[PDB]
C-alpha cells in the first residue's frame, strides 16, 4: 500500500509536523491556503485521483502529530472491506475525540465509527474512484463528507497523534498537555 | 563543498522555504525556538563543529528564500581565502539590502564587505573552529558577529533570496512585492 498524504495548511508547518514527515519518510502534499479548508480538501482529492501509484489518501491537519501509525493495520482494514480508518486525536474544541457515532467519542477504542473530522484519516482509492464529486462541502465538509457518503468507516487505537496548540504545547492521546520543542534535523551525512 | 544549513525559527516553517528545501535536496536543523535568536545561533555552531562531514555552515533564516545558489561560486570565494560569504534580500526593515559596508547597502553587486544580517550567510569551518567562543552575542549578534571576529567577507549578487513577510507575500530581490501562493510536494512516485 502506498499513501500519498495531504496536508491542508495556513501556509506554514510547525516544526513537530516536519518532524515527522522527514523521520518517516512521509509522501506529502502540503496545501497552501485557500478560501476553505473544503477547498484545499477538494483539490487533494482532484490531485489524489490522478496519481494512480498511490493507493490511499491520507488526510493530515498541519496540527495534527502522528505518533505511531501501524500501516499494516490501517492496510489490512481496507483488505478487509473497509473505506475509511480513523485516527484519534483530542479535539481543540475539547469536546472528545476525533471519532464519532452519536456523538464524539470519550473514549479511545478500536470499532466501526460514523465518521471523523478529517484530520488523521485514510481513505482508500476504490471508494474515491466512485463518490460522486464534487466530494467535500461545507457544518463542516467532515459530518457532510461522512453523512453524504457513507463511506464503511473504522477507528483504530493503534493510530494515535498530538493536537498541537502552539509550535510546541499539544494535547496529548491520554487528554494531557505535552511539550516538544527540539530541533528538527534533514542530515545524510553525519558519519 | 558541504553545507548544512541552520534555519532559527519561531517554532514553523512557511512554504515557500519548505519548497526550497525538499527541491535542492538540503541537509539542515531548524531550530526551535529559544530565549534570542543569538542562543539559536550558538547552538548551531556547536552542533556544526561537532559534525565533521559538513564544511560549511549555513544560516539561512526562517524567513529567506533562496531563488538561486551558484554553491561553486560560494565554494570559489572560500578557496580564494574568503571566510564569509553573503547572500542579498531586501530587509524588512525597509532600510536596504542584507549586507552592509558602511550603511546596509542600496544596490546588489559583487564585492567586499563588513558584514551582513545571518540571515543568508555561509561561513567556512576553518574560519569557525579558530574563532573564540561563544560566537553570537545580542544591537544585534550580526553586527556583533562581524565586528568582533573580523571575518574576511564577500557578498555575491548571484546569491538572491525573497524575503517573506508573511507565509506568501515577500519583498523580492528586485524591491517589489512577490505572491508565491503554491502548494509545496515531495512524491516520489508520481509515474
Ligand atoms: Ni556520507
Ligand atoms: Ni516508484
Amino acid at each position: 500500500m502506498r499513501t500519498l498524504f495531504f496536508i491542508p495548511s495556513m501556509g506554514s508547518v510547525r516544526l513537530p509536523l516536519i518532524d515527522f514527515l522527514v523521520k518517516n519518510d512521509i509522501e506529502y502534499v502540503i496545501l497552501s491556503r485557500r478560501n476553505h479548508v473544503a477547498v484545499q480538501r477538494e483539490i487533494a482529492l482532484d490531485m489524489f485521483l490522478e496519481m494512480k501509484d498511490y493507493d490511499t489518501l491520507a488526510f493530515l491537519d498541519e496540527d495534527v502529530v502522528p505518533i505511531e501509525i501501524d500501516f499494516q493495520k490501517v492496510e489490512a482494514k481496507f483488505n478487509e472491506g473497509y473505506d475509511v480508518v480513523c485516527g484519534y486525536y483530542y479535539l481543540k474544541t475539547l469536546r472528545g475525540y476525533s471519532v464519532y457515532r452519536k456523538d464524539w467519542e470519550k473514549e479511545i477504542f478500536d470499532g466501526e465509527v460514523n465518521g471523523c473530522g478529517l484530520g488523521f484519516t485514510f481513505i482508500k482509492r476504490e471508494f474515491l474512484e466512485k463518490i460522486k464529486r464534487p466530494a467535500f462541502l461545507a457544518i463542516g465538509e467532515d459530518v457532510y463528507f461522512f453523512s453524504t457518503h457513507k463511506p464503511r468507516t473504522y477507528a483504530l487505537s493503534s493510530l494515535k497523534a498530538y493536537h498541537f496548540i502552539d509550535e510546541r504545547l499539544a494535547l496529548s492521546p491520554d487528554r494531557k498537555l505535552i511539550l516538544q520543542n527540539d530541533h528538527v534535523a534533514r542530515i545524510k551525512h553525519h558519519h
